[PDB]
């Protein structure tokens, strides 16, 4: 006889979870882009599907914008900056409107979390308590900068000019029109990170959400209108990176491009920007190390290592994807991390029991599993996990690989999924060499309670953010961004505000 | 026969070499390029013509000096002390540096001494004082999603690392100082590539850097062509930052090379800066201001006031006066104290500048002053004022980088704003007026990185300088440049 195989899948007896009425209404109605004063379809009429990654089904459709639509959005943002009421708005007007928007996000937080969970796949509880809460706080925090942007008054020596009578100062002007392109891993939160500093400084914005996760950005557009922002201050265009995204990057009428994504796509974006002398901020790839010193509590360290990689299914630019653990405690820590990994509840994001959702798309599952297979092919072994899971969602097991070396693809390359590589080290100099042995430099963490060792180590790790006894932890007051091939520029804090302004020096001879 | 210091003569006579790590060296190829005195077209020196091999060696040295030498563990006060010593050494040898600069670049020696050299010294002194005053921030993190948080969070400012610096020929020593000083203050190391037309003052500065006591490899100086040595520096993945001043076109090429390695970049590029004259001005003061704004340094200034827009009520009187000033300026060798206008830097520059003038005539512009060729040795061009120009003409749209003004009337300030901003550039601009209300209404409307009032192209080490629009991005000088030679590292400790 011939072998006959049946993959056990019952979508039919699969459990369902209640949604708010508002969430259902938003999903049911026709979706459009926000272009100037109008909600609009694409000129072509084309649309793209929005897929729930828990079950592979289509939940919505959004416009598929081409260059024509992007050019219209840019034209609107230009007009709003060059001539509308936004141009003459008081600092206090911008502050007020942003504060209203932060409250509106909070008032509609569960709905936004459900939309985000359905579209992106992440656990709804995490979307609500982290993503949506911090999106709101980002608008509130930046609102307060709107009234506090200060230039400098300079006492110029003018050493070559006798009896000089010079009055000299700097002004911080909005950079202008900002094109913002964001990834799919934190759709609402990343939208907030790009839009909020723009609004606070008096910029206008064309936002291109990721093709895989357009919905929360569209709902945020509704809240922006409800908050009272003038038309064209925020415009939102949906579509493919290779068409809509690229067109935004090449438009000579933007003044700044703000991009988060892969290093490869970031370079493409930057080369387009440069040809127009467009300013650029680039938050790019990572392969962030987690260094565990031998003085740690083993359970705390293991929970820390597990969280550092598996948070948001490893779909985090600063995911702690390489663990270097001192040889005195390596076996105990890794044994514990594997047990944690195998215990994580895998399921749909709308189930409150779920700790690990699906990946965002089939393409992402294909990439991630391809990396895992590559590791096996080079001699790595799985202490936990290792496959794709059957069924129509895009699920992958939390995976921990050991017996890896620095030469392997899984160690060198960003996987962007729930895959850890873990290796021992015998001394701190070696841990430093291993940790910096990457083209990237986005994040890193150190796990220890040893003051001397921590302070000797922090300066030696080439990363934009170094955490101690935590990882991928955010606050609106603390800037975030890359060194090395992880890009340049900073999100959040006072820093981002300065990066959405252009400094004008003024020097008056009043003699 | 204008006299030179003995020291200047000795410097000119001896073999010139590049500074590469702990060695002064010739190029691996053995090639050299000529240094020409633009007042007479004669060769006064020869310097090495570096290729990629020599640039790679300089980058390797700078890397070693940042990654492992004494410079890595130097105290903030060590960097401060050495920079202050260097500033005094520049001042102690100021006349010699001025003579070298005048012979190599062509500018009046008195201006080289009183402006370029003095301000190069002051740049090192000013930036020395930043070395002990670079501060990160301590952040009180809300952590609103984390109850009872115990988070200690701050930023560190680290040196960006190894800096490649490529500079133009128009202010050779001063631009070297601008790129090198902030690097030293922050703890960076530097590979400097001076312009092929003006290598000499940079090489002499190298000697002063050594004499000041900087560790080997902290500053390296490679001479040669932009297309070879410059390009090699820009593409080296072992630099962390590229700092470039030059044309917008070359700036883009440099930036594309940088980007492929995710090298940070600062770019100070082209300009076509407008000078706006309001109708309340003193006519003589305005005319003298318009003339200085364009003819300073023979118009070889990125922020040269190359377009004058003068209110129609006073246009005729201001331009009459400007043309008289232009025709009166003393043209001659830079070493002559009577000289007000030196030659341009090279024959190729003169060809370019005269070609622009010719182009203007071809499109219907007329010369109120100058225009006519200067016979004889040296690369001399007359101070030139063109009128009857329009915004469509090449001379109005394109950077000429010589002593050529275009001047046009306007009837109202809205029009002056439209005209002034009708350029791809945005480096500088000036307004001439004593009318407080008009000035303050206008300053915000002009899209330029520096707006001067009743002056133009005036510099101070405390006031940042740089471009908007196609004039680049990033800033030189001030507190701003210091921050641009650091990389910020956020640190967040959970001490619970
Ligand atoms: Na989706
Ligand atoms: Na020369």
């Amino acid at each position: 006889a011939h072998h006959h195989h049946h993959h056990m899948v019952n979508m039919e007896t699969n459990e369902t979870f209640a949604l708010l009425d508002a969430t259902r209404a938003f999903l049911a109605k026709p979706k459009q882009m926000l272009i100037g004063a109008e909600w609009s379809d694409a000129a072509s009429g084309r649309q793209l599907d929005v897929v729930n990654p828990a079950d592979g089904t289509v939940i919505a459709r959004v416009p598929e914008a081409d260059e024509r639509d992007v050019q219209q959005a840019v034209a609107a943002a230009r007009r709003a900056f060059d001539a509308g009421p936004w141009r003459t708005a008081k600092t206090t007007d911008r502050e007020r409107l942003m504060l209203v928007l932060a409250d509106l996000i909070e008032a509609n937080a569960r709905e936004l979390a459900e939309i985000e969970s359905l579209d992106n796949g992440k656990p709804v509880m995490v979307a609500q308590g982290l993503d949506v809460a911090m999106a709101a706080q980002c608008f509130r925090y930046m609102a307060g900068w709107a009234t506090k942007i200060e230039g400098s008054v300079i006492d110029a020596g003018m050493p070559y000019l006798p009896d000089s009578e010079i009055f000299a100062y700097t002004r911080k002007e909005p950079v202008g029109v900002v094109g913002a392109i964001i990834p799919w891993n934190f759709p609402l939160l990343m939208a907030a990170w790009k839009i909020a500093p723009a609004l606070a400084t008096g910029c206008t914005v064309v936002l291109k959400p990721a093709e895989d996760t357009p919905l929360s950005a569209l709902r945020l557009g509704e809240l922006i209108q409800a908050a009272g922002f003038p038309d064209g201050v925020v415009n939102i265009v949906t579509g493919y990176g290779h068409t809509a995204g690229a067109a935004l990057s090449r438009d000579p009428r933007i003044d700044k491009i703000a991009f988060t994504g892969s290093t490869q796509t970031g370079k493409t974006i930057g080369h387009a920007a440069l040809d127009n002398m467009t300013r650029m901020s680039l938050e790019l790839g990572g392969k962030s190390p987690v260094i565990v010193l031998p003085d740690v509590d083993l359970d705390k360290a293991a929970q820390g290592v597990a969280n550092a990689i598996f948070f948001n299914q490893g779909q985090v630019c600063t995911a702690g994807s390489r663990a270097y653990i001192h040889s005195k405690v390596f076996d105990g820590v890794i044994e514990r991390v594997a047990k944690i990994a195998a215990s994580l509840k895998i399921g749909p994001g709308m189930d409150p029991a779920t700790q690990i959702g699906p990946l965002v798309s089939a393409k992402q599952r294909e990439r991630v599993c391809g990396y895992i297979d590559s590791g096996f092919g080079e001699g790595a072994r799985a202490a936990a996990g290792g496959r794709a899971i059957d069924g129509p969602g895009f699920f992958v097991e939390p995976t921990v690989l050991v017996d890896t070396t620095q030469a392997m693809r899984v160690v060198r390359e960003e996987i962007f999924g729930p895959v850890l590589v873990a290796m021992p080290f015998d001394d701190v100099d070696t841990a430093v060499q291993l940790a910096n042995d990457t083209p990237y430099g986005l994040g890193a963490s150190i796990w220890s309670n040893d003051l001397s060792a921590i302070h000797k180590l922090v300066p030696r790790i080439a990363a934009g953010t170094v955490w101690v006894n935590c990882h991928s932890l955010l606050d609106n007051a603390l800037p975030f961004g890359g060194m090395k091939q992880s890009g340049f520029g900073r999100e959040l804090g006072r820093a981002v505000i300065d990066q959405y302004t252009e400094s004008k020096s003024v020097m008056m001879n009043y003699a």
